[PDB]
């Protein structure tokens, strides 16, 4: 038994990568036919490899891809079971494991952790993250990176990245560093001191008065069916009608029906980066130019929605990453939140530190 992963073209169904991965037609025809009026098949996305566990005789045991939703990411996780095709349904099929590298860059900081198989999504979430103290376009020849964040392993194969736990930068000499602190949203980041990394302006206000957050960014397991779904965006439960607010000053790129969004509003603020706000009911008057705390639409239901919420998504040069501390204002640390967070960083702490004194990249 081994496995082999299929890289996903465009224009590519489930049963293309199947087929050019060597799996027989009938098989194929096995998994279209029993899972693809749950999921569209006929279309995946091109960012990805399907993975297929295949036996000793030839044939496939499991089979792993990412189907995609407007504001979502479906792990489809197969397996047989008695020679029947499963959906995969334990709460020990993920893992979730802490990854730690230290990059030198030689020539660029994307091109030199594209090298060290740093995910896309780690690499855009630090640009996010470290905006305020310093552009990631801008380190040279011998800048470093050093980097905690959780990766997340089905059955042993690395199917996704998680959060970054902790971050470092040293950029002509000077040490930046980030870490995540949680305590129904996700963390924020802060700096080695607990205080906000972020510029004085940019993204200063959350995008609306919400009831509460009933679906954080990330990846999530489902409580009874154990499946795995990543969450493109913070969905913000709030009464229909509620406005809607840019986050950041910028220019308004769509205004319109969007598939499943529904009615939605795109932002292109600085650097590459992007908010979407999704599911409105209606829009404003605003157009073209828009300045941070200016309405620009209305909470809704509609598109793919069961409730009326915004879903709030932010984009690094068309990545989707966690809006937290990256297109969302970081609330500042109490003296007690201090505290607690010094303790909680000092185990990362020691990671960073421990590779510092490394002169090249960790492999
Ligand atoms: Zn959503």
């Amino acid at each position: 038994a081994y496995w082999v992963q299929e890289a996903v073209q465009p224009g590519d169904s489930l049963a293309d990568v199947l087929a050019r991965s060597g799996m027989a037609r009938d098989e194929i025809a096995r998994i279209t036919e029993k899972y693809g009026g749950e999921a569209d098949l006929r279309h995946l996305r091109a960012d990805q490899s399907v993975h297929v566990l295949v036996g000793g005789d030839g044939s496939a045991r499991e089979v792993q891809f990412f189907t995609d939703e407007d504001g979502e990411r479906n792990l489809v996780a197969l397996e047989k079971k008695g020679g029947i095709w499963r959906r995969s349904a334990s709460d020990a099929d993920m893992k979730v494991l802490p990854t730690l590298r230290s990059v030198v860059v030689k020539t660029s900081a994307r091109g030199s952790l594209a090298r060290a198989e740093v995910p896309v999504e780690i690499r855009e979430s630090l640009s996010g993250i470290f905006a305020g103290r310093f552009s990631l376009d801008g380190l040279k020849e011998g800048d470093a990176v050093r980097l905690l964040y959780d990766s997340l392993y089905f059955h042993g194969q690395q199917v996704a990245a998680g959060d970054i736990l902790a971050a470092e930068v040293v950029k002509g000499g000077t040490t930046h560093q980030a870490f995540y602190y949680r305590s129904g949203g996700g963390g924020n980041y802060y700096d080695e001191d607990g205080r906000v990394l972020q510029e004085k302006g940019g993204f200063n206000i959350e995008p609306l008065v919400y009831t509460r957050i009933s679906s954080p960014f990330g990846y999530r397991m489902h409580p009874i069916l154990h499946t795995w779904r990543l969450h493109t965006g913070i969905d913000y439960a709030a009464p229909q009608g509620t406005p809607v607010r840019a986050s950041a000053d910028g220019v308004i790129t769509f205004k319109g029906r969007k598939g499943g969004y529904g009615n939605a509003v795109m932002i292109r603020h600085a650097n590459g980066v992007e908010t979407l706000y999704a599911h409105l009911s209606a829009f404003s008057q605003a157009q073209g130019n828009v300045r941070g705390g200016e309405v620009i639409g209305f909470v809704g239901s509609t598109g793919r929605s069961t409730g009326p919420h915004l879903h709030y998504e932010a984009r690094i040069n068309g990545q989707p990453v966690n809006p937290v501390s990256v297109a969302l204002p970081t609330p500042e640390l109490t003296q007690a939140d201090k505290a607690a967070f010094a303790a909680q960083k000092q185990k990362a702490d020691a990671l960073l530190a421990r590779l510092r004194g490394i002169p090249v990249t960790v492999s």
